Formats: C-alpha cells, sequence, structure tokens
C-alpha cells in the first residue's frame, strides 16, 4: 500500500487538484466530461465516466455501475483524502459512491467538501450530499470525517481551494509515517473512533486543522484529537476528547511548515453550519418567491390549433 | 451564582469577616495569639507541608466542620466549654473558650477549618460554566464583505 | 478633559442638535453651508467650512484638507457623541472623517447614524457610509459603534429626530460619571472592546439601548453591555455578553428619567439593516427602471449644425 491516496472528483475537485499536482501518482481525479481538465493534470491520473457528457439525481443511475471500474484503478493505500463540493452533480455523486467504496476497504480516511452557496440548486445539492454522508456513516457503521468549507459571499473560488490546498498538505503530512510516537494504527484510530469506542455513534463529524493550542482548544465537544509538535517541550495535554495522540515531527522534514498542528474530530458543529444554509437559502427564495405572474394574454376566444398556433 | 444579588453576597461576606474579627479578637480563653499565627501560617512548624492557596471554611457546626474534605489546620470556638469534641483528622488543631459577656460572641461554636483540597472543584467549576457560555457566543458566522475591490476606496476608507 | 463632547455633521445633525442646546459648549456642529442653521444654534458651538457652498465624492476632496483646523476646535474629552445622516454629502463625509480622528486619539465613542430612504441617492449613500464606518473599522482596529435609525415610511423626520436626541440624552447620562460602582475605564473597556478581548474583529456594532431587561435580554449576539440600575435589588445578570458591567443611579441624579437602561452592543444585526436598504431600492427602482424611451424626433435629413440648431 502507499502511504496516502488522494482522490478528486467533479469540477472543484479537479480545480483544487491542480495546486497539488506536484503529488503526482498519489492523486487520482474523477470527473463525467472533460471541462476542468487542463494541461497540468497530465502529472496527475484522470478518469472520466462513459456516456455522461448539476442534477445528482440524473447523474447517479448513469455513474453507478461504473463505481468498480472506477476503483479498481485506485491502489490500495494506508490512509485516503476525498476532496468534492457538496453542490454541483457529478462530484457530490462520485465523491460520496467512492467514500462508500472506501468504508468497504475498512479505510482510514478523510474528506475535504465545499459547500456551495450560489443558488436553490447548490443548497439542495449541499443538503442532500451531506444527508448522503450521514447515511453512508450509519450504514458502513463509520464515522465520516470531513473539513467543511463553506463558499462564503465575496470570497473567490481561487481563495478557497488555494486553502483547501494548504489544508490537504497538513493532512499529507500527518500520515507521511515519518513522525516520532506516531503509528499507522494511531492514525487509523483517531480518524475510525468507533471501532474502539463502541458506545459512541457514527456520523458525519467535521475536521478541524489548527495550528495553535488555543484555537484547538475552542473546538467544542472533541472527540478525537491529534497532535503533532516540533518543539517537544510544547506539548500539552489539552482538552477534554475521548481520544488523544500526538507525534513529533522532525525539523529536517521538508515538508514541515507549522510548529504545532491539531487536528481535532468533533461532530456538534454540523448542525449549525447546515442551518445557515438553509436560512441563507430562505431568505434568498423569499425575496424571489414572493412573486405575482400577470393574467394570460389569450382568451377562450382565440382559436388556438393543437400545436398552439393562432392563424 | 446565578440569581444572587451582590447585595446578598456582600452580606455574607461581611458576616464572615466579623466571625474573624472575634476570632482574633485575643479575649479567649486558651487562645494565644501564636496559636493564631501557627493555625494559619502552618507550613512555619510544619515544614514537610506545601505552602499554596487554600480555602477557609467558617462553620457554625461540628457536622458541617468535619466534613470538609482532608483537614489540615483547624481553629474551633466554645462557649460552652462542655460541648469541646476533639473531632476531625487535621495536622494542626487549637481551641478557644469565648465569653459569655462577649457581646461580640455571635453563636455558639465557630470552626475556621484551612484545607486545599477544594479549589480545584471551585476553578473547574468557572472553566467549564465560561467553556459553555462561550460556546453558545463563540459558534459564530459573520457574513461577507459589503464592499468588493472594485470600489475605489482611499486611505481614510472613504468611498466617493 | 470635558465629560463628554458632542458632534452633529450635516443638515440632520444640525437638526438634531437644535433639540439638546440645552447642553451648550459641550455640542459642536459641522456642516458644508449654512442651509441648515438656526438661531437656537447660537447657543453651541457651530463650525462651517471653507469653499464648500448630495454628492459624497465631490465634498470629500474639498472638506478633507480642512480636518484638521476641525478637530482643534474639538475639545478632548473622555467620551464623544457623533451623530449624522448615512445618506446625504456633508454629514456622511465629515461625520466619518471626524470619527477616523477621534479612533486616532484612542477615544471612547459611539454614534447616532439616520437611515435616509428618500431616493437611490440616499440608498447609495447609505451604503457607500456604512462601508466607510466599516473601513475605518478595520484601519483604526476599533469597534465602531452606531446607534442605526432608518427612517421609515411614513415617519416625520421630526418624530425621528426627537428620538435620536432621547438616545443621545441616555447616553449622555450614562456617562456622566455620577454612577456607583462605574469608572471611565469601565465605559472605556465597553465600546472599545477589543482592546482587551484582542480575539474579537473590530467592525461597525450597533449599540442598542434598552429600557427593559426583556428588550436588552433580546439583543442577538451581544457582545458588550452596560447595565444602569436606580433600584440595586433589580440588577440581573442576565445574557451571555463578553464584557458585562453595571452602574447604581442615583435618585436626586435629576437626569435620571428611566429606573434602568441598558446599553447592547452587537454586530450580527447591521446585515439585515443593510439588505432591507437594498432591497427595498431595488423594488422602487425596478418600477422606476423598466423604463422605454421613444425614438428620436429628428432624423439624419434634419440639417443640424455645431451648436444644435436647425433652420
Ligand atoms: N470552492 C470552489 N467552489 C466551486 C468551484 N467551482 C464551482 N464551485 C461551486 O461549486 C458548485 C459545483 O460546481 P462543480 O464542483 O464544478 O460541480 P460538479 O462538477 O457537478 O461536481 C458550483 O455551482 C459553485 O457554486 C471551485 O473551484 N472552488
Ligand atoms: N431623520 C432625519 N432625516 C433627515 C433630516 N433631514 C434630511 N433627512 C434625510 O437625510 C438625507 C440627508 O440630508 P442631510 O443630513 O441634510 O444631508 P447633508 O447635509 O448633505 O449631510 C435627506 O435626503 C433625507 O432623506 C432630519 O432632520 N431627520
Ligand atoms: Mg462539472
Ligand atoms: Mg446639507
Amino acid at each position: 500500500p502507499v502511504k496516502v491516496c488522494l482522490i478528486f472528483a467533479g469540477g472543484t475537485g479537479m480545480n483544487v487538484a491542480t495546486k497539488l499536482v506536484d503529488l503526482g501518482e498519489a492523486v487520482h481525479c474523477f470527473d463525467t466530461c472533460d471541462k476542468n481538465v487542463v494541461d497540468v493534470h497530465r502529472s496527475v491520473n484522470v478518469t472520466l465516466t462513459k456516456g455522461t457528457r448539476g442534477n445528482r439525481k440524473v447523474i447517479l443511475p448513469l455513474v453507478r455501475p461504473q463505481i468498480p471500474a472506477l476503483m479498481d484503478t485506485i491502489p490500495e493505500a494506508d490512509f485516503y483524502i476525498v476532496c468534492y463540493s457538496l453542490g454541483g452533480g457529478s462530484g457530490s455523486v462520485l465523491g460520496p459512491l467512492i467514500t462508500g467504496q472506501l468504508a468497504d476497504r475498512k479505510a482510514s480516511f478523510v474528506s475535504f467538501v465545499v459547500g456551495a452557496m450560489e443558488s436553490t440548486d447548490n443548497l439542495g445539492n449541499d443538503i442532500d450530499t451531506m444527508k448522503t454522508l450521514e447515511a453512508i456513516a450509519v450504514n458502513k457503521h463509520l464515522p465520516i470525517v470531513v473539513n467543511y468549507v463553506p463558499n462564503t459571499q465575496g470570497r473567490s473560488y481561487e481563495s478557497i481551494n488555494d486553502e483547501i490546498a494548504e489544508k490537504i498538505r497538513k493532512v499529507v503530512l500527518l500520515v507521511n509515517q515519518n513522525h516520532g510516537r506516531l503509528d499507522v494504527h494511531d492514525v487509523a484510530n483517531w480518524v475510525r473512533f468507533t471501532d474502539k469506542h463502541n458506545y459512541l455513534i457514527p456520523q458525519v463529524c467535521e475536521l478541524h486543522i489548527e495550528t495553535t493550542r488555543k484555537d484547538a482548544e475552542n473546538v467544542p465537544e472533541a472527540i478525537s484529537q491529534l497532535s503533532l509538535y516540533l518543539d517537544p517541550s510544547k506539548e500539552v495535554a489539552f482538552g477534554t476528547p475521548i481520544y488523544r495522540k500526538v507525534g513529533i515531527m522532525k525539523v529536517d522534514d521538508l515538508d514541515v511548515t507549522d510548529d504545532q498542528i491539531h487536528f481535532v474530530i468533533n461532530s456538534v458543529g454540523v448542525v449549525e453550519i447546515m442551518k445557515t444554509i438553509t436560512d441563507s437559502k430562505l431568505e434568498m427564495t423569499r425575496q424571489q418567491s414572493k412573486f405575482t405572474q400577470r393574467n394570460p394574454i389569450i382568451d377562450a376566444d382565440d382559436n388556438v390549433d393543437e400545436d398552439g398556433m393562432v392563424v
């Protein structure tokens, strides 16, 4: 198995992938067409589904039978990262289907998902995709751990994509197997926390990636925590998580970007996130909903034929 | 404590202060200035103990005083010397006999018990309480800026 | 320093000032002409800018170099109150410039600002002036705390001005330094809350001035709270603000108008306010926008000369 396999789906996933092409063979991209394929993608894996050239209900029956074929192109790995938009038609279908397959592999993985906010279609898709991940968490009895990134009004997709790529790199660093005290089994039991803590409920959880003790301590109701420290003198057993582990980073590890990084999983935060999306959409729809069309310009007097022709 | 007036709390504190003023009024049988000093400065003679923040508990029954956990140093005042009972397990213990003509004598017995294995919880309650409150106020999410890179903003932030 | 200095700008500010002339020397008025100067103003300070006899972009370059001169006429004070319309050309420029200068003094102050609603010009100005205050909050790293008063349809400017003057008096009372338990430093740390709470973001905040516990508790996401009580038995530590202080008013204080007054600062309320203005203007513009001029009454046949003369 490789150390980590990175999986990207849909346009948003393709776009984020462009920022991670230096990871090469470890990167696997999937989409239903080539609208988002650019030259830099030659450096990574790209697979497009057949017969599929925004509506998830339409895309699902077309792509479902192809999933096994997609999975054969994804090597066995010690950890996976999955990335896509919750709000489109392709990423939000391919992403969760592949995620279900990773759960069947008994894999350790996290996802980076975008809350798209443009339209009621985006918002509806966001809701259905979050519900999808919840259903998968239940059906596979496994936490589905996601770093949720909302497209906040006024912020460029470029900016958001940059932030996501930088977080993905921290996870790639986390799982690089080069830290003192930190095992592949330690990582597995961090993210698959219900395996050994059977009294906990598998569900959609959030991943919070923080670079200070203060920010990490402020994650509410933390369930499972992993901390990396460059200066082992700064290690402090803070917070109240059920599961906690620490790794010591190496100063000659060129990928070490920060002095300490905390990866905190909780789940009592997704609620609000969803509420904000529902409330925001409601307000927007209310302004556009409150409509009142005018009366028909044609009366029962006009002679209209079967094609609606009035001659 | 939530819901209690500062007036009420202040009244309670003043009444406790008066009991300490009474304690140290130097008019009690058997009780020295040195006895008081060695009660509160207990590490002076008990060098194996650790100086740290300790709590003072001021109780008017044997039962309440006995319920102070891990008592370190204890001073008891009694008006009725027949009621003196050497209770508890403190490291240091002293008794004074109050005088019935002492007009400041408010209670029949008063126990001043010092311990330190109680401050912890107190702090925890404050940290936990604040955390919960902050969590409700923290979980915030501001909206996007109402100004875009399109607007011409000058050094004072003026948009004309 | 004086206890409080009151600053009024533009026509609306001048108009509100007329109701506060009893405060005399403490009142300082500024405008670009004398259209709003009346006899009662003799009782207060009035300064008119030079060479300036509705368009903020036009007024700004004229008045900017004069600000230092205006500031020299404003005494050092322990607290300031600033008042102007967001929707005109003069108040909405002088007001924020002076506000910026007060921030440079490291001053404690609040503003009373009017949301003007007559026209798309008013509404555009309202938006740009709110954005101005936000930019100032950021640039000076200080909350810019305003009591926002919209000119609601059908309500007289007289009525609105009366309400503003009565609120200003409550703030004058608040900062009169005659209350038990309440310091000048307490007031400063209430309104300049980011000074000691560095994890908070300086931005435009609203000031809510309420005379019941119930109304004050209903301010959403309260940040910083100051309560005055005449009956100290009624003091209740309600709400969830980050900062809270109480003062006890004196029954022989002739300025004591109410039994309890709560001054609550939040910021998750300005949004809606702005939305209402944008939505309202949009609807109005839509009705006036949907226009369709007629064809030119002149054809390429007419002999038109350089001055457009057809002889
Ligand atoms: N953060 C981010 N959001 C995007 C990007 N592209 C599109 N979006 C948002 O995500 C939604 C789904 O787009 P996309 O991922 O291309 O859809 P899909 O190809 O059907 O999976 C769009 O409607 C946008 O709101 C991107 O590059 N970054
Ligand atoms: N509440 C209130 N609003 C006013 C008053 N006078 C004008 N307005 C509104 O505020 C806008 C700006 O007027 P004004 O303050 O005189 O403009 P400025 O002198 O250029 O600052 C007007 O277009 C009106 O909509 C007033 O006395 N009270
Ligand atoms: Mg697409
Ligand atoms: Mg004017």
